[PDB]
């Protein structure tokens, strides 16, 4: 019944049939993206209309299309032909990955480069990487991938231990042409293996770990209804899934006594970029837009009980489309569970004699994706006290290079002759706010130091200041950890019992933002990553901070163009975009498989409730 | 056996007997501090010589003494008379707290102030607080406490809901004299109760929480030998307890194959200060040095299985001295257990076909202390991957005031007429480092941005720089979150297999440091709190960042005096002092009992190991 239900296999099958009957899904067509559209703003929307947005690629070279279909009515709403030289190429297709290695295997320049290095072409794996936009005029309007080579000594070998430096190739994957092969010089291929399941490397496995058993003998405290609607400890929300963004949370609300109070209308990770900081021409173009170029939802892992998710686990198995419109299930792709989270509140009072302890809990919604060498876990947490938190967990195998004789200012050494280029992992959270409703504003809160003097004779006072962001042109903000800077999202029309506007405070980790030069290609294409906080006025079509078509788009799309409209955001329907990331100088301990590192943000109530919201938690 | 074993009841009784026999502990004497001294530098050395340091107060007004005793030999090693007007007063005695309310109840100025407010003296509780050093010349050399009043409507009432603003009194607790009673005017006493166990306020308790059961069917993975020596998943350490500092960690080492490698010789929270930012004369003197003035270990809670600590718990019950030298056991005062900690490492490789997942765990060592209205949890974590982390959990009841009718820039409103002054909670971690031995150095690491141009034509490169701190005068450092600043502790004489010095990296939370005016009394007494990182050369008597005697001591001791020696710290036996804290602008949700908020720091290996140290973790 819910407009926010997960897409079903039958819905995707019907999209396929509609596209087919309409003549838009011939044998030369490929679906590069398919997803359900959210309902438009309408607090009286009764008629069910499930609409899907599709990006259709053409393998023969014809122009691609963007199509919207109504599966409820069995109709095509609109279909637009795309000029990709202007608006950007479609996301990379899974089937285009294999094409790069196969094309290069018959190119005489590639084979000559491998022969000079005494490498058997049958053992050379090619990582197919997005191209970006640089100096090659012949690439505009063409679907390009760039390839970097790694040697696999045997079929179960970790090829990442054996980069082939000094060599890169560019490939047109539509016309199947190798456009350039660049060979800058012979580097030794690092010889040590990185096989983290080889006993020669692990040594004898530990026998000292005893089991930790986490069970819920009466079942979990949350309920799931309608497939994806969660109720847990006064929280209410819908768990969505999109092939581009991954897990999306809808309609996050909190039951405060009799009233269901909205907090966040839609929360997602709307982009994530991995820029590399090695100036070598072999890699200086390397920037992954994992969400926008690759689509992180389509590479989601099936999560194994007891290994990936421990405890009493409830799974969702989202359905996506393959390249031909057939539904594909990602079995056990989302884990949901609650877990103990230590002490919530504690006080032992001398005067009253009362000793009081309560425990905390959090609800966890998670999925994991794998893009080539990297694996990312996305975790949303809901706490008893009203806190919402997101955490990204980065693991996998670091991207490698040769370690140059004489060292490097931009590459870490991991093993003899083996390097790991410096890079960042930067995320954009898109938070469509609805604090007690849609009339919201953002205030920037700084600590204020005060000077010793009249009214502050002992020099102990300090205070704080709040600045309302009133228009989009002034709503591009930077972190300031030294002044304790946070941002408050409030509803000026909804007051708590002290007659103060209700609000939530955003706490950032204050990690560095994009380090690249402001004139670089990546700074233009990932402009969102240069500032910690952006606020826009809500609009239906302003979905991603990098625009709809990120692959090989020249720049400026997304947030810089939205913000230019300079719309009123003071007590309006607004969207908060928070940039946060990890700056990774790889360490020896990251090799040959990297222990998890984390980054995130959290939102805490700030006078949203009339008192602590967890006074009714029992002692248990 | 071990020189680092916990003090036993018999050792404390023996100290009492030695002091009595020596004539230093007659009926007018009180023990204000007693603790075991760590062994001096040198392996083996004294075979076994357990020495105790004692601060002895005299209730007749005679000069107090500092005494060192050898319990092994039954001798007084040294005993020195203290001039407290010079070097500071002794820590506050538990028995002195009761004195304050009783003395005020018979003072006619106090009674007249209460009569003006129609308050029954039998219902007025007085919070006895440390005095600091301000403008009152008559306090020099006297033991003073200051008292703030709260009304308790009935014996089980939370008095914190009913502050009596406009009133403060100062008390000489040795001569039993009320020195001053200051009344700046009548404020309404806030009338709403704050009784968080009253059903009228909690409402009906939730029935929705189902149990989470955490068990270890084969017992825990760690072993405890010699009372306090822990071995867990390659870690080795001794858990100490001191009545001033609380839990102290000794001899933290990691078993790397055949070798036990030292990392940290001694880790403790060596001071913690809570300064208030309300310029009202009623509270502008208010600064708690919970460690140095009150002694946090003295007020450690007994922790209840299933509520405070959940899982398979191993307890330690440390013994401290009471004011007469009798041993007192804090039953179940320290909880130890291991916890699942999610995914450790994960990769699904397309080319090799291998899917790999391992889970993380951490060892937890914790205790909780209650100082009046506040309750603090101290948590040390050891992780499988070599990470060490500390986290402080702040909860309890916020300190209250009236909320002035026309508002305030320095106080939050929590309830009608009820305010909560702004304050900070600032900690000092003292890390006596021993990275692969005692020859250590500290490097500050900043990210370096690079300009687009020759050698960086695409404007993508970024790098980092490390600056060695060579002398104490240059080792007072500030955070810089914008440049990703961290500090590396390395051993220049111990190299990993890549011929790089082994090291650990300190990751700070980059929260604001002390906000008070640098000319204030608190900035002089808590000078450590004005900077994020200090490095000193190890010395036996440089134990606390505030000096030995903090109570009513002006500036002139502690870290600023230590670093003036300007000692060589480049490849030497060094101590890192890290300041970190919370800046608390109280919110409505903090009332009437505060949900936990947290702050901390972590240390991660940085080329300490030759590869990932968790390759031998099993799947299971
Ligand atoms: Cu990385
Ligand atoms: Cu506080
Ligand atoms: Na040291």
């Amino acid at each position: 019944a819910s407009p926010f239900r997960l897409a079903s296999a039958g819905e995707i099958s019907e999209v396929q049939g509609i596209l087919r009957t309409a003549g838009l899904l011939g044998p030369e067509k490929r679906i590069a993206y398919l997803g359900v559209l959210d309902p438009a703003r309408g607090a009286g929307s009764e008629a069910e209309d499930r609409r899907f947005r599709v990006f259709i690629h053409d393998v023969s070279g014809a122009r691609p299309q963007e199509v919207t279909v109504s599966v409820t009515n069995g109709t095509v709403i609109s279909a637009v032909e795309l000029d990709t030289a202007a608006t950007g190429e479609l996301p990379v297709l899974e089937e285009e990955f294999e094409v790069v290695e196969q094309l290069l295997a018959t190119d005489e320049r590639w084979l000559k480069a491998l022969a000079a290095r005494n490498l058997d072409v049958s053992k050379v794996r090619v990582a197919p990487l997005s191209a970006g936009v640089f100096e090659y005029a012949e690439e505009r309007g063409r679907r390009i991938l760039r390839g970097l080579a790694f040697v696999q000594d045997f079929p179960e070998d970790s090829a990442w231990a054996h980069p082939v430096d000094g060599l890169v190739a560019y490939v047109d994957v539509v016309s199947k042409e190798v456009t350039r092969v660049i060979d800058t010089g012979v580097f030794p291929v690092p010889a040590e293996h990185g096989n983290y399941t080889d006993p020669e490397l692990t040594g004898p496995l530990r026998t000292t770990q005893k089991p930790i058993s986490i069970t819920q003998p009466e079942g979990p405290s949350f309920t799931v209804t309608g497939g994806n609607h969660i109720e847990w400890e006064k929280w209410s929300l819908d768990v969505g899934f999109d092939v581009r963004e991954g897990v999306v949370l809808h309609n996050i609300a909190f039951r405060d006594g009799d009233r269901l109070r909205p907090i966040i209308n839609r929360a997602s990770i709307a982009e994530m970029v991995v820029p590399y900081g090695d100036p070598s021409p072999i890699r200086s173009w390397q920037n992954y837009f994992d969400t926008g170029e690759y689509l992180v939802g389509q590479y989601a892992n099936s999560l194994e009980l007891g290994c990936d998710c421990l405890g009493d686990i409830t799974y969702l198995s989202p359905v996506i489309s393959d390249a031909f419109g057939n539904p594909r299930e990602i079995r056990n792709g989302i884990c949901m569970h609650e877990e103990d989270w230590g002490i919530l509140a504690k006080h032992s009072d001398l005067w009253s004699g009362i000793n009081y302890t309560r425990r905390n809990r959090r609800m966890v919604i998670s999925f994991f994706t794998t893009i080539g060498n990297y694996d990312y876990g996305f975790y949303w947490y809901l706490y008893l006290d009203g806190t919402i938190e997101f955490e990204a967990k980065a693991t996998g195998v670091v991207f490698t290079s040769a370690f140059p004789e004489g060292g490097s200012d931009n590459i870490s050494q991991l093993a003899p002759g083996l390097g790991a280029p410096f890079h960042q992992h930067i995320f954009s959270a898109r938070l469509d706010m609805a604090i007690d409703g849609f009339t919201n504003r953002v205030e920037e809160e700084d600590v204020v130091r005060q000077t010793m003097g009249p009214g502050n004779e002992r020099g102990n006072a300090f205070s704080r200041k709040r600045t309302v962001l009133t228009r989009e042109s002034e709503a591009v903000r930077e972190a300031d950890a030294r002044t304790g800077r946070t941002w408050i999202i409030s509803n000026p029309e909804s007051k708590n019992r002290l007659n103060e506007p209700v609000g939530y405070k955003l706490h950032a980790h204050n990690q560095p933002t994009l380090l690249a030069d402001p004139g670089s290609s990546i700074a233009r294409r990932a402009a969102f990553a240069t500032k910690d906080l952006w606020v826009t006025r809500y609009a239906d079509d302003e979905r991603y901070p990098t625009g709809d078509f990120v692959n090989q788009h020249s720049g400026g799309a997304g947030l810089p163009s939205y913000i230019a409209q300079d719309r009123d955001i003071d007590g309006q329907d607004i969207v908060v975009w928070h940039t946060f990331g990890l700056t990774h100088f790889p360490r020896v301990e990251d090799w040959p498989i990297m222990p998890v590192d984390t980054v995130g943000f959290k939102l805490r109530p700030e006078g949203f409730f009339d008192r602590s919201p967890v006074l009714d938690v029992p002692a248990n």
